[PDB]
């Protein structure tokens, strides 16, 4: 961060020569001096370059033109105004947050002004840095502790080895030297919540609208288990979303609780909707407590907000309606919801404290914000026992946390702080809406088929678009109004092949082929279902990546319509089986896979498998205890009716869990078995399109086995 | 790694001019050329510099002088021999592992030889790099995936923010770009054990003498919980060392198991010995199963090897003796024991497979090897259910692991691979023994008091020195022979103040004062007990740090004997309380703290508190369930007799747990209470020397509270 | 104070090329490197040059020859010893008060060792400076107070006049910027005996074998009258 912008050409030597001397003096202090041509050039320099740390300008020529715009962009950016005899302060500048230094046009003053600009740049850096990251950077620059832990000791032990020296030269001195422990006492402790760490946590809470914040260094997987072992004692009952992550069923397998499942809705595409409002009502939960054995009233409720395809709930309704004293939102896919007013009422920390309830949010800061991997946050809005929650926190946090991960968590909090965070999140939202409108325009203007967006028919406003019952774009039957909202940055593209009423088309391109093409062109699709692709427009997706995605989609359309060979169009799919894809062309492959999907009637079977539940014979805890005792055996997948499942079965598509551990398939849930058998049959035909069921094992003869409990 | 050594001055132009041309051509390829004067200069260049990647020499002048020595140092180092007409290969070179290229003395051949040296250097780098780290480096240099997770996407989202740009500029491009996920499919998956990751695990096993190896990214805490949740089902019984890390008592709090405790021994210094051999016998364990309620035969045994002060067990005796089908060694402090023959029979992976038993080792690779923090290893020698162990592995591993931590774990395995690892560990051992002998020599040659080493009277051999009953240096009463061994690199220095029979001296310096002085001089002491300091001589401690430690100890001796003021000698202790330490001198402070220790009779109380156990009223699992139900209250520390403890109480000194959750102090274990009260009384006098009992809370009036379960 | 003395010629490249790289790095950090020929040359360099702030030498070749003599000359002088594998500390070094840092003979370590030498030179300067002079120098380098007596305000009013600019260019910037008052609160007050001033007086007492010491800025002429008016009331003899 050493770029100073100098904005003028005066025409008088007594102003211009001091600026040249200042330019030379700032270059001796290792500053890069840039020279914008006018006001708009400077505004684009600031908007495009985050390492600009100062603007030098003539005050009387530019104050009324510059100060309001610069305050709207960067309110901590140091301004170096060069003043005149009759310079004054306008009343328009009183409400502006501005960092202004005043200087004079004098010969020989360049070294003093350069030192003042260097000092002010250091002040700016220390202003925008959060406390723990500031302390860590200071220690790496300054501290000289020895005889510590880690045993590499700033990376010196790496340098005594050749391969260790390659490792050191790859990562650099600052990465090794930031690998420290609590031997460095001026950074405090993560487990003690002391020193800058304590400041860090308070800082994060003030950024994220939370009463309390905890930094987790093993991901939202670990954060969910911390919250769930605090909030669910043994023998209790939890209301849990069936659209749950692997970590929540790991929590149920680890802790002796009785699960009662929220039932999500879905459409013909396999996109999961939300939990119906009737499921949050007291009578439904009381009846479900009565019908399952060994259940008391639920003490803890876990809801995934948003859904994986980007559907936000009305969390105000859940807070006023759901009569559970502990409500936990798995908010790993929406860690940005504090930083836009379009998300108000739709996140878990929105609003204020709910009386008689504690609200938890767990967020993957590394997922859709800028943090190192395994960085996560627990946000608490409500009253917890601080010592019991600290004990639950320490039973899952290591005693030697990675300080880079902690520093990245808090640096993401500092990136989202205030107007800069609002600008970043709004830029993401506007890029996502621009991409959605570009897809619709290219759908109108192209000839033949094109991709669609899963969105309302009019997206002409910047908001979370509500899912209304009178519209049929979402495909959900009898949805509640003022219930679900579409997140603008979770763009779901739809490939041809299904009609709006859930009926298959004659022409169709399965989305796996489009995903394969995009992976040939270096584009990773987050989620692929049979006719849809998910694209997350986070703060890492700039305009060039959106343009690249749009260009690759048009390239897929032209290459499909030209009917290229699979060998030249999908070379890695060709390398999957060269003697299979030697003479096949892309339209033949698309027609064949689409008619396999239509023949086996995949969307109806996928609907009916997930609209019924297997019977919970025992809890996941008891099933995992039986598995720990070795009482498991593999049976063939056709033979799993009436058998208690030991592992969780999660098919692809739709990617959400289908059978819990301890659950059994009966005649009332035979569509579960039929959908599994259909996936195993439909994946056998074409190489590169194999069956993907986590929890089922392909055998040598092509049959599939599940693992059940011995009887 | 671009340093080529050129070793000669010939005296003939037809040899010397091609070498000058080669020097110029290698400098155009960004190689640093060094010029050793003779053979020993080159040997010291290789021993001191790990980035040397090639030696250019005349073959006939230097083969018999160089090849054996270079093969004993670096078996992969590329040798560039320039050959003559009658050059030949001696029979001495047949058994040597050498990487030799042969070249000719010709004009104008410099570019071709420089390209061959560049190619051979790249081959050397790819030879010594392990597979996953190689794949990660290749992806960072080459890959161009977009629309991925993490959301910073190689650090681009960092660069859009000013504070994020400061973060990016601190860590660098390679650290951000190594933060990837399973979207990058050519590195495989950690949870699937696929791709290079699988190769990684196999690689690690071959380095660490294990049948199976698992990389853990949340530390040995998480590794212990993985192993203990696999090996201890609910309602089972575990034999567990009372000298346990708090991750193991977190495991007992999280799992419904019944603990039976191994009882360690200790001496007057508070150093813990090992578990006696009689404790591993079948009759003792059968009687202990009978005397505690709800216990079957133990299914799992956890033993901390080595102890925290560095005492290794005879693990062969434990493997042949302890009749438990699952034995787990908490080996976080000895991850280097495969790489020296002095550790054979003393680590958990030593020897071969034990029939009917599975041996686990959990190692903190970041602690005493060169890895990033939270890197840990599970080593399995025996038969496990791979699917059940994989399930228990995924219940504690995040779905988005940090790839830098995984790469550092395997890079530490590659650093320890073969003769390079043997040389690093032997260098550590020899530096530690050199330091021990230096302390003894300076003790002999100084006038007045000096520091001692806790070691045998003769350390004249490089081995793990056995603790024998006829010697009295260790202070353990009635120790078993061929049972315990002193680790040479865990140096325990002893300050004056206690006699060898456990009786206090008249003159005494408490080790807290010496630790404070060393922390003033930038030296961190790993463990401090009342008259002893622990220093770990790992691979990160080189000769300059050992010299600095020795010089700081002699400086403490002279500054103590000169009787300097606390204000000038311990400035941070002065800043703890300036009006208290204004006129106090260091000998007065040492005399006062030593006579407080002698008055309260701290070593005898600390012995008697830990030679008795509180009665286990309930398991730690049940105590934590009671705490999760809110059934806890704070009572004063004098009132905790007959009350069931909710938290673990861990005092300092000795730093090992004193009271478990669920345990109760009775009249038979009143010395536990007396030692706690003595610590709370003795810490009230001098600022900077306060009471440190984790699990007890200092109140406003100076009294201490514990948290017990309500009755 | 930026003169580092390097004392050797070893004849082995692995010890000598790191020293050349260190010499280049220290010259990048604005240090003047001098090269004494032997031990006596180094002793005369130390005795004749007060701006020498560090000695770089090989430990095994020179510890017994250098440490006692350098301790008898300058007890705070930073010594930069480069250790070998079998380097050790002699018992004759125990009573010596020495500032020794230990370094290794490695290629590419020059920038880090140069940064350590720069930090150690800063520590040495902070050690030998007294507290109020340290605070005054820190304020002149760092402080940015405004609207404060004296009216020239660090020499600001001087540069607005031609003869004032002659005065400023004669005495220099640090002479003006040190002309401050009690509006700078982190320097303390002379009349209140507060802050570094109090430390200063205590410091002077320790140096001058006095129970109490006072600083007079108007000479012994004024000091005599302070003492006499305290000690002689009216009508006394």
């Amino acid at each position: 961060m050493n770029v100073i912008a100098i904005l003028n050409h005066m025409g008088v030597y007594f102003k211009e020569e001091p600026i040249r001397e200042l330019h030379r003096a700032l270059e001796r202090l290792n500053f890069q001096i840039v020279y914008p041509n006018d006001r708009d050039d400077l505004l684009k320099l600031i908007e495009n370059n985050a390492r600009l740390c100062g603007v030098i300008f003539d005050w009387d020529k530019y104050n009324l033109e510059l100060c309001e715009e610069i305050s709207k962009m960067n309110e901590n950016l140091p301004l170096y105004a060069f003043a005149n005899t009759y310079s004054t302060l306008d009343v328009s500048l009183n409400d502006l947050r501005l960092q202004i230094s005043f200087f004079e046009y004098a010969l020989g003053a360049a070294e003093d002004i350069a030192n003042k600009i260097k000092q002010t740049t250091d002040e700016y850096i220390n202003t925008i840095l959060p406390p723990l990251t500031k302390a860590l950077f200071k220690y790496v620059r300054e501290g000289k502790y020895t005889f510590c832990t880690p045993g590499h000791m700033g990376g010196t032990a790496f340098q005594k080895s050749p391969v260790g020296s390659l490792f050191y030269d790859f990562f650099g001195p600052n990465t090794m030297k930031s690998d420290i422990s609590i031997s460095v006492s001026e950074l405090g402790s993560l487990l003690d919540h002391s020193g800058p760490h304590k400041e860090a946590e308070q800082y994060i809470a003030r950024v994220f609208n939370a009463d309390r914040s905890y930094m987790v260094t093993n991901g939202t997987s670990t954060a969910n288990k911390i919250v769930g072992m605090y909030s669910a004692p043994a023998g209790s009952t939890i209301l849990i979303d069936r659209n749950c992550h692997k970590s929540l069923t790991h929590l149920m397998m680890m802790s002796d609780v009785t699960p009662i499942y929220f039932r999500p809705t879905r459409n013909a595409y396999g996109i999961l909707g939300g939990i119906p409002q009737s499921e949050f009502q007291h009578a439904t939960i009381a009846k479900r407590v009565k019908e399952t054995p060994n259940a008391t009233w639920p003490v803890h409720a876990v809801i995934t907000n948003s859904t994986y395809d980007g559907l936000l709930y009305n969390t105000d309704f859940i807070k006023k309606t759901l009569d559970v004293k502990s409500i936990h939102f798995d908010s790993a896919w929406v860690p940005y919801t504090n930083f836009s007013p379009i998300y108000e009422g739709k996140c878990g920390m929105s609003g204020g404290r709910v009386e008689g309830k504690v609200i938890y949010e767990t967020q993957s800061t590394h997922k859709l914000l800028a943090a190192f991997s395994q960085a996560s946050m627990i946000h608490v809005k409500g009253d917890v026992n601080e010592e019991t929650f600290n004990e639950a926190y320490m039973m899952h946090t290591t005693t030697s946390p990675h300080y880079g991960i902690v520093a990245s968590t808090e640096t993401a909090a500092a990136m989202m702080k205030g107007n800069a965070g609002k600008r970043l999140i709004n830029g993401s939202i506007e890029r996502a809406i621009k991409f959605r409108k570009e897809i619709k325009r290219l759908r109108t203007e192209s000839d033949g088929w094109f991709f669609d967006v899963w969105q309302p028919d009019h997206i002409d406003t910047t908001e979370c678009w509500p899912l209304r019952s009178d519209s049929t774009w979402h495909g959900f039957k009898n949805i509640d109004n003022e219930h679900m909202y579409l997140d603008p940055i979770k763009v779901t593209l739809l490939t041809p092949g299904m009609e709006k009423d859930g009926t298959m088309s004659d022409f169709g391109i399965p989305a796996s082929i489009v995903a394969k093409y995009l992976d040939e062109h270096g584009i990773v699709v987050e989620k692929t279902g049979p006719y849809n692709l998910l694209f997350l427009f986070s703060i890492g997706i700039d305009k060039t990546k959106a343009l690249s995605l749009l260009r690759a989609l048009t390239d897929f359309k032209r290459a499909f319509d030209l009917n290229l060979r699979v060998k030249n169009m999908l070379p890695s799919l060709y390398r999957e089986d060269p003697e299979f894809y030697e003479n096949m062309r892309i339209q033949e492959l698309a027609q064949n896979i689409h008619k396999l999907i239509v023949h086996h009637n995949l969307p109806d079977l996928m609907y009916r498998a997930f609209e019924v539940l297997p019977t919970m014979v025992m809890t996941p805890y008891a099933a995992f205890q039986k598995e720990l005792h070795g009482m498991t055996e593999e049976v063939y997948l056709d033979e799993m009716v009436g058998r208690i499942n030991a592992n969780m079965i999660l098919p692809y598509p739709p990617g959400v869990p289908l059978v819990m551990p301890g659950e059994m398939i009966t005649e009332e849930s035979r569509p579960v078995l039929e959908f599994l058998q259909m996936l195993c049959e439909i994946g056998a035909h074409y190489p590169g399109f194999e069956t993907d069921i986590h929890g089922a094992y392909r055998q040598a003869d092509g049959r599939y086995t599940v693992k059940v409990l011995k009887e």
